């Protein structure tokens, strides 16, 4: 049993645009822009949706680059997190209740002050490469497990 949820990185030559998760989940930290899938939306659909609520962009469009299941030790349900990239985005980001967005220079990304299990596949993001990944935490600082793999589709 697990929950959809999406995570978009908008990724440009030099730079990416990450969002100060503001509150609730994940709060204090820097991130991708997403939340979960409702319910009469694809996934992608989800990801263009949290991307305008967070930041106010629209985009041309997405593409698939990873997708990465979270178990928490207690939590029944893991999250299996839908990730995308993109380039052409349309307008200026804007500050939300949730999210507010800062780009950063792509060996200037703040590791230190964002999901220990970012990392990890960051690299591969950067390069390119699509992942499978799976993480099991132990509250939300320390990694116990975790698998992660190079793929052809996600
Ligand atoms: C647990 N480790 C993690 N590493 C990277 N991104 C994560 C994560 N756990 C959750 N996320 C992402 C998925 C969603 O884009 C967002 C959570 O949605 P929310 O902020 O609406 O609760 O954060």
């Amino acid at each position: 049993a697990s929950r959809l949820y999406t995570l978009v990185l908008v990724l440009q030559p030099q730079r990416v645009l990450l969002g100060m998760k503001k509150r609730g989940f994940g709060a204090g930290r820097w991130n991708g822009f997403g939340g979960k899938v409702q319910e009469g939306e694809t996934i992608e659909d989800g990801a263009r949706r949290e991307l305008q609520e967070e930041s106010g962009l629209t985009v041309d469009a997405l593409h698939k680059v990873g997708q990465i299941v979270f178990e928490f030790v207690g939590e029944p349900e893991l999250m299996d997190v839908h990730v995308f990239c993109t380039d052409s985005i349309q307008g200026t980001p804007v500050e939300s209740d949730e999210m507010r967005p800062c780009w950063f220079q792509l060996d200037q990304i703040p590791f230190k002050d964002m999901w220990p299990d970012d990392s990890y596949w960051f690299p591969l993001l950067l390069q390119k490469k699509k992942f499978h990944g799976y993480f099991k935490f132990q509250g939300q600082d320390t990694i116990l497990d975790y698998t992660l793999r190079e793929v052809d589709t996600v």
